[PDB]
């Protein structure tokens, strides 16, 4: 299917102060989406009420999820239960090696519902994340 | 007195494709509070701080509230402290049986603070704790 | 530098219930703060969101932060991760003795990277970091 | 018919600290209407435009009206050339008995258009208004 | 001057099933300011509030104001003080001879400041206050 | 405390064309209070609905009350029944010396329920209302 | 009466690409119905919906109505039925001889109900209907 | 299931003027389902787009649905081809007996997907088709 | 010209439970409009208002259009006028084999003023639409 | 044609205490463009996008201009580009004699592309440029 | 009188990435303001229309005005001629030395209709402006 | 880096009454985009203060501008110092030969500071000015 949904979590609209910004991920995914015959749709919200909107309408469309939810990967029980009901691969993606930080960072609610989990290989972890999708239809 | 709040937080919404849906459970009751003499207003959110706001209210009036917090139940010191603030009966509720699921799902920062928990019972559950609420005027 | 942000966590908007109300706190401040040549901006809310934007704004401003988180001292990452944008002084302050309570509450994802920390001084905590804030300009 | 309308005026949105609330009494009046075969639309505001909307839509409608109008009873010719319109019954109500009170509360600009007056039975003055109703279709 | 305001207060709205409606008293003043020269603007509110602003506009603009004010005629200081301000005539209109209906009906805060008033010859007087201003420019 | 609610009611608006501006008397207001250790919080409406909303909030918070009602204050029985629900001193107050007026105005529906009434001394009335708040802490 | 509604439906806004555009012929036709003691009140919508309401408004003022309902001429039960409740004159208009083109478009739901039918001359037919209004009153 | 949808097309809210009015239409439904143990939703539109977003959510929801379209029944494939998503009963209700009517009125493009159909009976063909609908569960 | 408009008309926002979703169908549509040098913008609604001003937007701009009416295509004399303003080429697609279903279905009145008629091709039918375009520049 | 579009720029809605008002103009227009036959649709704005907007409109409808473009006049070369794309004839006027004033004021961007000019000749100006108009057709 | 009001033209929102941000300029004028007795009220707008209404504001209440116009200084004739109304002192301000850079900055529409003026005293150019008025009364 | 600002001043929305439309501008420009590696996000307004935001918002991001002011280009010193801000270059672009036209339209604000100038070349300037962008990455 040609549809992958990218939400990232709070925190990831300040990429480029915390040197690519926001908007530049954006264009990076959507150009790799293009040249593997995929159409991403990218969203970004601190709120875990979107968040878990955007996860609920990914369900209900049997779509495929590309998430880096921010701190709250580490503390949110309520969207790992929302992840819990997509259809669809979930790949989970964290820019830093979250295993090299703090501790709490090292601990995810994520992975045990997830697919796969790409850390530490910066923002083109996301675009890996694609070409799996792309290759497993 | 009537009014008894019944308050669904994270997922909730989601009920009957996660058979009954969320309206479904309001039809249900609806009718069994105008059975018992009472009247309920039933509200669901995925938001936390809409969720506070609902308790604040409670905390204003006076009025007992059941309360199934979803994920929330889990991970969130804030709703716990705003359901502190009440002073009628505050009734925990589960459909699924938490007991018997991940170990992050034993632990309630809500059970401490609630006059009682039912888990387990489907949505039945919401029905007995109308039904204590009732006898207990 | 003339201004400090003063942020307010979830439920401290019940102040007066839970004698002195938010708003006879926001003008306490106010006038401590003119009585230090500083400009106090008091702001609260009962959504992490919300709270995430007013610390983007500061670290983009680089102004300095006192924040009583309430509930998310203990819970929020992405609270925390906003906060370690900050170049300017961050003062944690809490009203109650936080250490002496429950065990959940004697721990801070934010004192990590806060300057300081003021807690169990009540409101006049506040002021006191205020002081701190004037006399390191 | 089965629809009455119950138009409450200035203050008695503060119901319960000026012990039963004004959503207590709503539903209160609607557990009665239930018994008695009846609908109850239950109305509050402290603007004299907004009752006179309402009291304009019961005589558009051939409604009924069990008006409690607060201090605008003593006050607003506005309010009572509106109930003047009405074909079916208007019945007054005040939870306290006013004759008993200021002289000012002594002098109604409702009564003379009004079917009849109920005052100082409390909160059952409008359950006995709307029995009323009932046993005169 | 050209403008006059012709500003109609509660329950004008209700023309015709209190047969000439609003709108066609509306229709019926436009036709004769443009045989008389005039133009007329023609408002209706059962707001007290939203009639002060009126008035205010008209006092600053130094307009003429044909006022039927309904049942604030009776009862409203605020409107009063509102028309003491402005510097064009005032003529108050009634449809109604109040002169010949219920004791109420006879006291008007207006008539002490008004130029002059018309009652009791129906929609007609609006044309003959337009009359009025016409001949006196 | 610090907080003193300064209402102002219909008409007050129009001040400085009815020399010194609504605005102005704000700014007057502001800085007498801050020299007495108060802050003044200084609204007005024309509407009878708002000016009841912020003696609601006044009345629910515990703060005093200075009230200028214009023409309300002759007129209103809803305005009276809120300020009898306040639990902090009322102070009314008028620019003008209404005692030297019209009949109408020697009237107050407040003045029995105010602490006490200061009359004819200008917009320093006022002011003079907040010194008596200030030395009765 | 003075008031006389035209009301335009689907594509009618488009005249003048489809020379007098329709803020032209709004300006023709209330020259015209000056002219002729009326007043008109013009309006076009591509929503069925928006024609229903207008009718029912004409409907509730026994108000006539010259129609030209575009494509749901030919189309909709739903607007002959609300034009069904009309008390006053209905008169038909469309621009184009309808009975010149195709079959579909020479039958109408509107003409049965209809007083009269206008039909292939042009703008004037209009002025022509106004004409009709004003001499029968 | 508790939930029956009962939806109303267009000028079925000119109802009491076209001695019922909708309102009490509605009313009536809300106690005839109760004493069935059933929950009934009812709504009412001139809206085509908005008549199919309601079937479109009791398809997504699998409740059944009582239409009485109105004009619409004779003439919008669009609307049959929503109700053929419908998985639960669909019962239409014309209150007029649509064979004694003009032809145009005897054809439905409902019909043929509905469960079945009551004409004639009055408002209680609503009732009579919530009766069917308790009965077989 | 690049710009081809896509417009869909009622129960097209259904596809995928009526497995291609529409918004997988509008991914589709836009990655083969690159490939073929075209930019193509896809629209859909259940509004026959709203597809009206789509297509008058599409006729100011001298655009083609590919349109799916659905059930539109059958009833709606309105949207055949509208398209009748077109300059460009107008493609008529539905993804079933209409002359292979009931009788009402194989009746368009788009088909007369349509330049060609793609059905029975599925979702291919526009891309195969939209390569004639291309070819056809 | 009917209509001339009457378009005052910045400054131009504070006429009277810069003795005629706007709206008083507008009256004065609007009666002299009766008297002509033509009608007049006046509009101001201190916004030069609006001025621009409403430029379009007129070029789009093929409608005249009259044009007093205040401070603009001066300055802008974006609304003369936008009045070069007009077909009908443009006037430009101003009341007062810019001749005679600031060297600044006598040069205009609108005059090398107006039909004509009117200066000096107050509120008549605009009252001659419509008679121009309508002797020109 | 105590207010002066201080406004800021494009581009002045900037400051602190152009040290001191606008903010914190805000601060620092109101803490000279009450140190003189005054209260200021700054703003800051990039539009044109939004200055001009603004400029209207304090002409209409007799306020003095402290303007920074940033680069409409040079070019805004309309916004000359909103001042030129003003009938308290208007100081214009710049941060920068105007005169020491290009040419076209040398030149203000402002300076002939301005009190004084000051230049290239930084920041602090606002406050001398804000102290010479408060020595002038 | 990827993105590309292509912003539009007044007047540019009007292309193709003036062939090409701005739509098919953007068109042309998102496809040589993509053909260059670059993601181009274009904009236009008539209003100076949006045109101005989005230079902020461009220089906020470090991102390359191309500018087509229109009739901002000779007059805007605000334009101009809002470009001065951007760190990244700035390409000027007029699809007419400015040089070859009113002397006035010889002078651009915006040369002095921008990277290159591009005129004359029609609509092709974009592109050309996109592909220097691509080759200075
Ligand atoms: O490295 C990442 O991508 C992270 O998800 C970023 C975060 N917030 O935006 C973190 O909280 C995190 O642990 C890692
Ligand atoms: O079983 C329940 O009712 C739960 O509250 C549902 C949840 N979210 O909606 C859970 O997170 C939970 O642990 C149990
Ligand atoms: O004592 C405080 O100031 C607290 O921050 C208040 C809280 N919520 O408002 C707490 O959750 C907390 O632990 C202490
Ligand atoms: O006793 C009552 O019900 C009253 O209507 C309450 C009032 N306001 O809410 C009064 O002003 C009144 O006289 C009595
Ligand atoms: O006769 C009139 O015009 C009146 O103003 C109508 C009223 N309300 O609309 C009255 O209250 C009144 O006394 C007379
Ligand atoms: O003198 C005053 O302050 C007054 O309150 C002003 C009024 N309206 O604004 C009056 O109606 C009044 O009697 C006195
Ligand atoms: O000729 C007319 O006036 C028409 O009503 C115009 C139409 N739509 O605007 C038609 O559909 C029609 O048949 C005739
Ligand atoms: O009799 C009914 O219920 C009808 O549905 C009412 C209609 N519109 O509201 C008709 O168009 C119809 O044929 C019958
Ligand atoms: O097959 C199609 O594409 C159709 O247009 C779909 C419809 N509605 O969405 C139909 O009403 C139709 O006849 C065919
Ligand atoms: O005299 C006029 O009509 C003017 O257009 C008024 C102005 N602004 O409103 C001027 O800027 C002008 O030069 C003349
Ligand atoms: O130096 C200043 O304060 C200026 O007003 C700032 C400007 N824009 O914000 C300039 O355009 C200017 O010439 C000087
Ligand atoms: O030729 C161009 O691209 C221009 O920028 C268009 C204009 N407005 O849209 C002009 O004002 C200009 O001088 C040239």
């Amino acid at each position: 299917e040609l549809i992958v949904n990218v939400i990232n979590g709070p925190n990831l609209g300040r990429l480029g102060r915390r040197g690519t910004t926001h908007d530049e991920l954006v264009a990076l995914i959507e150009r790799e989406a293009a040249e593997l015959g995929l159409k991403a749709v990218v969203r970004q919200s601190d709120s875990e009420a979107q968040l878990l909107d955007w996860i609920h309408q990914a369900a209900d469309a049997a779509e495929p999820v590309i998430l880096n939810a921010g701190g709250l990967t580490h503390t949110s029980v309520a969207l790992r239960d929302a992840c819990a009901e997509l259809s669809a691969p979930l790949i989970e993606v964290h820019i830093s090696n979250v295993h090299a930080r703090e501790e709490f960072r090292r601990h995810s609610y994520l992975s045990p519902i997830a697919t796969g989990v790409i850390v530490g290989l910066g923002i083109q972890g996301y675009l890996l994340a694609l070409r799996y999708l792309a290759e497993h239809v």
